[PDB]
């Protein structure tokens, strides 16, 4: 049918021109809560209105600073790799998270004490990347798509081996080696980024084995093997530096909401969060102190975002699962739970600020559960 | 059907879930000119992405800095009143223009020499209140739809007649009009904003007469009724301080493409231009320099932007005619066209840029035809 | 008697309307020391020069960089809770540490894993909550007033209780909770902030057991039941992170200069000092390098700031105790004696220093003494 | 010989590795004045420790705001064309002012009405294009070499006609012609930037007649055709927009100092001074207030920069005549002479301040003299 | 003879007044690598282009953001003492780091504990003072000349013990020290800066010993009597936190590299590279992603860098050793070997990139050698 921003007695039928489909996906825009109030920064963008960079073996498409402004600290790339097809080996300032979130991968690290680490990654699986250290990609034979997370919202350019070498004078290159010009005249003459390839062999056969040793900590995590907290409404899986120990500047979980569920009341007492919808439907309200609150509809292929200390929650509006990553540039996830809070409080406390009974301190639990099933 | 980001030989499927139905609003973006290239930040917003204030007699929804960050000098509301519903009585620190997409309304002015302007504008006119000129708008008996533009990007708050009030003490308010504090008791508590009301009389019933004459200058303009610059595919109207006299700080065009037309290759030479889609489909490739360049998709509801003399075209990818405004945080409107440049060149000198011959440099038109028709 | 602008042979009396009792509040201003030179920031500011927020409970004032810009770090608000009054529950970004000055209160805090601690704090006694943990005030039978340092000199909003849940769906609060939106239905409409109440009971009856466990390190210090380090004229006793353990992000010192006394010449090579001044009347020249040094004075209710390693000192000018805090945002306190410094180097190498001989370098104590008496 | 930093008992001889030609560039700065104190920042930079870009057809290298960053609004390119040469069509944001050194060129400009202006241009002469305005430079039989001074300090990329045709989608750029993508496949896949070709014929033959008239102001100056202010030392040619009447954002004096004479004291009451050494040698001080001043060496070659009322004076160091330009960012030229300032007051008021007597106030003259002349 | 920036086809004969002897020691400027590409900023500033501070005693003259406004992060003094002249005793708040490159001299510091350490430093030695902590430096027998660098590139100025009690009260400064007025009416009147004096004693004559201990790590470090990483064409010695255990917020490495050797193609992981060229001549490209190079020149006094992770090699291309120091502001050194990288990876994923085969593969070393030479 055809929405109208109309609550009640307030608003009015669109009179003019507009995008009906849009309108569709955001029923929590064009009709808000009466409970939202005040200006709030836009906290919501999707990859599908992004330029997508499409190359032989796949593409990328990017959410910065550029389109969604309130996120400065932490940028995403969307990418996609045919089978066989090579991110081809570079390096960034930026540390690098990801999510694998279709398919398989074979990514290459070296460590600036000359240490290698070489391994596979399947669906739900991570990686972490420490700034400045050079790395690479290559899709299996299922091909791979998976969401990458930078720790700089300004994120725009990497540097690529084969673009150092072709802005290198060919002397200085060949000196470098030990080898003549003539040697390396068919060097590429511009990058390649992501280039087709055939598929690798076994992993095993291609470890590589060096004079400095293995590396101290893996690159690589298996965030769906651990045990979530299972709570009526979902699961939440967590990886951060306490567990996934080489990531020291991205904390990660990754929650599932069922249908009639939702994320509860909660906050973040440490740092921003920047959000991934992977699939489903949701609405989330920020509540940004003052009075301020506005609520926001996200799907899958959108970013989101709750800057620090603002209160949210997550529900699921849809009938199927909900999916979607938290991600924060610090050592360490926190969370402080509305329920708990008030639970480990003396309950005339609670009620002489509420205004409420016993009847509703009787229902607090001193036990976080961060997803809750509707009764 | 199902778009896949796919280019010959270049891109995949999509294999994560996905927004299908902004994939097909922005085919150019999910499948980009393989002569895209670079990165450009994001030109494109909608309002259908915006959180929609709903308000007893209407609505408003902005896109501002906040969502769109590229536009640091505009900002915009889409507002919607029902019949005899009242904007209330306000002003601000950024000159306010507008344009009237649907029905009609009464504005109000008063002058910093207390001189009033009243008049009634209609679909396709425009008013212009200079900074911080109080005004009010009351919509007629169609009710009223319009786009406003302000000249700054930060735009946020305005200050509302009754909540100066409700923050005055009323011993103040009293003293300030030599009445008692019980003669003002029934103010409202708190701001209107928008609010119902019956419809008024006619115009020259409201027509105020005072000792200070009238003002020198309109504030509303009809620019509907003026003369387009009119070419093969569609037609061009112009309002800049040059015709609409008061309207120092905003220049604008209402440019209409049929379909199969395009607004030409050009620039501008004076400053950034800041783009509301009114109806109609279009992609625009904007030419940032230094190679690169970058295409987006627009629809009716949608705000576009195009950093200062950054090369664009407007093209009409749909079965309608395309209905849009350039505006211009400027005194005036001024465009170079790539045709009308190449043309007023020695034909030899063109040819030597281009490696064309006299078959290409004989198509050039002295004449500027802001929108041209495909042949 | 009317004080003059006149020092020796310069300056002149005041020729236009003045304001008698602030110059005679700032004599070292009006009149500085010839020694001054230079521009130097402002570094005083007075709360009774503060818009005072009065609630039904109590009140609170602050100082903040839009007051003091110099002050870009710190900010603080002098709060005062009438018998059993409540500062609402609330959290927010900033760290926050306290000290109290009058009466005394119990607080509440629970943290990111759910782990609660209440306690009572007295005059003297200190707290610190660390960035966005949960937290409450409630006055004891005394009423209390104490002044609260966050670590953020741009402080403006907080987060309350009721606030949140006034701008959230009541759909969704009742989701949360597992109760109908008529069991809510009496939920505040808008925040508290301060509130009256009944005393509370004993401390011992409120203390919440929980599943989580006891929190790891207090939130409350008792600082003045520490051994100070006295010195001949006046005490010093400091908390930081190596005593009071969870004060991560201030170091504090509570100073107290007895009449002819003074906080002797020295620096802090850390980072930048913010003082309040409970009680007495002090002078102290900040100075700034390359020549520039300016004096200001300083009474009851003044905040006063010291750039990271400017030289100072502090000198109690009336009959009174002097005693003020010297706050910082470090994990600790340092301080660099002048006196000390160059007892600590070579006699002659000193003495080449200054143009002064043994009679000056015998004088000179390696022990450090934070506060002399004049002989 | 071998420089030494030894000025009487003051400084030592260098005792490290040093640049001895550098150090003989900068007698002034190895050994300064006296007089000299204070930090001031860096007023020099040399175009000869900059890249030089190298094309088929000439050259060109840059000093921006990255190499001397206290010119933030003046940046400046020395480009050098070969006989026949051209600098391809282009535009950009900034207003361009120009003087040519060596050779001649033709230039080519159309504005914003479709209006064209060719003209050619030698030794001597000056153009100014205005931001946005597309245009061209050719050289002549004898090639070119010209200094360029961009109206932002920022400056680094412009847009090129080919480049933005190779940027631009094949059926767009058929569409905007009414051509077909065959008769266009020939179009250069990159800019040209600079390219040789043929000399060009006769100007007169060069001209371009159109529908819209001509342009209103020419955008040439012939500079070196003017009468100058002589004093006994020298000679100044000035051009701003009360003369060159199109050059409305840069102001300009080309200075001739004959050896044994100096740009007198003085400063500007208007803006910054960006100067270019075109030849000789020279050292200015710049007087910064609050007792800072600092002296610089320039030679051919050298950019330096005097900010907004500083006071300055240009000294000739040399055995030949000193050539330099300076540059205003704005609509007209202005300095204030200390000689004409003092002359134009009471004598005793003068003698008041400097301490000295009649035999001092009788060498003051009413008459501005620009450069002047030892005795 | 006479450079021309003129490669091959390419560039043109400088017809303007040019300085020749900086276009001998920039080659590589005047004609870069064609494999240049794109703006990069100035890389590059010579100690010669800038004022000299002359004292009796000595000079100092500094590179700061003023001049390589780049380097914001670091900034550095070269400063020279005659034999037994002093420093004046001072503090600031950036760490300093300096490197002995002539003679010797004693330093003391004094910390805020009251610990004192007072020690000789030879040619190739170290020292490092925290934020804050005072000390002074008195060059021995030799004289000494010594590269400083502090931990901001807007190092300006420093407090110095005689400018802090010129502008302290008399009055102040006879209570601090319980002496009269009288006692202290020789203090100097305003700074000293650099002074002349009578050479020391023996370093165990000026040992103080105190109350309060020892300090925990020393301030010097003998860079040179560490055993090198020896590579075929040179040598590199690194300081860091992890063996000069107070060198908290600098890290560094002295680099030889013989004639016919290059510092190998790699870059640094961690943070930006500040350089100082003690001898020789060198070239440096650096590439800086996304297509864009440019290549330096550099002798003995110029200071270069190499922002984050950015691509460098350092080439002699003189007769002589070349020496230098790579300076970083981080608590550990960390590079990333070309060479090393590729060889720690599959040899086919390599050959892939590359498009070369196994005789370049071969050649790649698992080891890292910081400097290679020419076969
Ligand atoms: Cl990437
Ligand atoms: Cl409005
Ligand atoms: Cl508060
Ligand atoms: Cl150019
Ligand atoms: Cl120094
Ligand atoms: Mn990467
Ligand atoms: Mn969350
Ligand atoms: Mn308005
Ligand atoms: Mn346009
Ligand atoms: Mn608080
Ligand atoms: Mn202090
Ligand atoms: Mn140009
Ligand atoms: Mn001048
Ligand atoms: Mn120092
Ligand atoms: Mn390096």
């Amino acid at each position: 049918d055809i929405p109208q921003p109309i609550r009640g007695d307030k608003g009015a039928t669109v009179k003019i021109p507009r995008n009906i489909e849009r309108d569709r996906q955001n029923p929590d825009m064009l009709v808000p809560p009466e409970t939202d109030h005040g200006t709030v920064s836009n906290m919501k963008f999707s990859f599908s209105d992004t330029h997508n960079r499409l190359e032989k073996g796949g593409y990328a498409r990017e959410v910065t600073v550029r389109e969604l402004p309130i996120s400065e600290n932490l940028a995403s790339v969307n990418m996609r790799l045919k089978p066989g097809a090579i991110r081809e080996l570079h390096w960034h300032k930026e540390a690098e998270w990801a999510y694998m979130i279709y398919g398989s991968a074979r990514v290459t690290i070296v460590d600036e004490k000359g240490r290698s680490f070489i391994d596979d990654v399947g669906e739900g699986d991570l990686w972490y990347f420490p700034s400045g250290l050079p790395h690479s990609i290559q899709a299996l034979e299922e091909g791979a798509e998976f969401l990458l997370v930078f720790d700089d919202g300004s994120f725009s350019s990497t540097f690529q081996l084969t673009d150092w070498l072709a802005h290198t004078p060919k002397e200085v290159i060949a000196a470098n080696f030990g080898v003549t010009k003539e040697e390396i005249s068919n060097l590429p003459g511009k990058e390649k980024y992501i280039f087709e390839n055939q598929l690798p062999g076994s992993l095993k056969d291609d470890i590589v084995e060096g004079p400095n040793g293995e590396v101290p900590y893996p690159f690589t995590y298996r965030l769906l093997e651990q045990e979530p907290i299972e709570s009526e409404g979902g699961k939440v899986y967590i990886a951060d530096s306490t567990n996934f120990k080489v990531s020291k500047t991205i904390a990660s979980a990754l929650v599932t909401v069922e249908p009639g569920a939702m994320r509860e009341l909660h906050w973040h007492p440490n740092t921003h969060e920047w959000q991934y919808y992977i699939s489903g439907k949701a609405r989330m309200t920020v509540f940004a102190s003052d009075g301020h609150a506005r609520t926001f509809n996200y799907q899958a292929g959108d970013v989101g975002y709750v800057p620090f200390a603002m209160g949210h929650y997550v529900e699921n509006i849809g009938d199927e699962p909900l999916v979607f990553l938290e991600i924060f540039k610090d050592d360490h996830y926190a969370d402080v739970s509305l329920n708990q809070w008030l639970a480990m409080l003396p309950e005339t406390f609670v009620q002489a600020h509420l205004d409420l009974g016993k009847d509703f301190t009787d229902v607090l639990s001193k036990e976080k559960h961060p997803v809750v099933k509707k009764k």
